[PDB]
């Protein structure tokens, strides 16, 4: 997968991107949401290894060619609906690169793959992923209580949704 | 060669084009498939000094009058096949510019040149490379494993070709 957007382009892992991933996936405020919690550096290398059957999707900055954050995308239901997220370096917050990046996967899932529908979850608490999904024109279709559960706790989960038609 | 496209145009070398090219010869990303590495200074002044007599062009963009990048082009098999390559110029990618160069020189090979084929490599991790070959109207008709010393280390070769009658 290739994207190129307005300040930022969207393309595959290669290894040496490792390292600016680090700077995220090492702080544990970034990974609060995410099941596997915090990475070590071995963590991060596995996990951009692993995806160089990829679901993450580094996001550069054009011209000054930096590592911002990743695309998450990947089948959720047949081939025909996909679903969409992502970690951003709190470096880059005020800038509104989430929003940009994922309005193109958008795109590019629509135009490109053809795909019906795209989705995305989130926790009530986690207020910016939400103001994304809602700012790229998904809509709310789900708040699922107690659905998921994280070591000792239950959480819930907002469900958004964008259709092809839209 | 003397070819004009629509927004550029190739030329044979002079001297002072030598500091242009060193702004992209120099650079460890752009040098990183390329058999040499990186150029220093003296390195760039000598391969734009030996290609005065020419294996490689600069790509000049009309009207800015910037040299953005050079195309590869000299004899590989007798004098009726040759190959074809790019190198580039990162503030000046993805706007089509080495696609629009190299169609231009394969179309200067094959109309006033009188050649029969025209070939061209690269790691199968070298995505652009590999899409401007196809993009310009060549075949892939080779994937050679571990044929290519490069250090200690092995590298895989796609080959990709056009003919004349394409
Ligand atoms: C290869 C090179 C000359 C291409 O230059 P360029 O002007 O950006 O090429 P173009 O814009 O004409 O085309 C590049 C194509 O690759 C695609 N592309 C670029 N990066 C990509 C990536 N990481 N993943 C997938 N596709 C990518 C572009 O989208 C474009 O295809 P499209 O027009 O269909 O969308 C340039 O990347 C370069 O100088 N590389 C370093 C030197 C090198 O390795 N030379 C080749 C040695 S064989």
């Amino acid at each position: 997968m290739f994207i190129k957007a307005e300040r930022l382009l969207i393309r595959k892992f290669e290894f040496k991107d490792w390292e600016a991933v680090h700077e995220y996936t090492s702080d544990s405020d970034v990974m609060k949401y995410i099941p596997e919690g915090v990475f070590t550096e071995e963590d991060t290398r596995n996990f951009v290894n692993k995806n160089m059957n990829a679901k993450n999707f580094p996001v550069i900055l054009i011209g000054e060619n930096i590592l911002v954050g990743h695309i998450v995308f990947h089948k959720y239901f047949g081939e025909h609906t996909y679903e969409i997220g992502w970690v951003f370096n709190p470096k880059y917050f005020n800038k509104g690169y989430a929003s940009e990046a994922a309005q193109a996967t958008l795109k590019y899932g629509f135009k490109e793959m053809k795909l019906h529908r795209i989705i995305a979850t989130c926790q009530p608490e986690n207020t910016p992923s939400y103001r994304v999904m809602e700012k790229i024109g998904m809509r709310r279709e789900g708040y699922f209580k107690k659905c998921i559960p994280h070591g000792n706790e239950w959480w819930d989960e907002y469900y958004y949704a964008i259709l092809e038609e839209e």
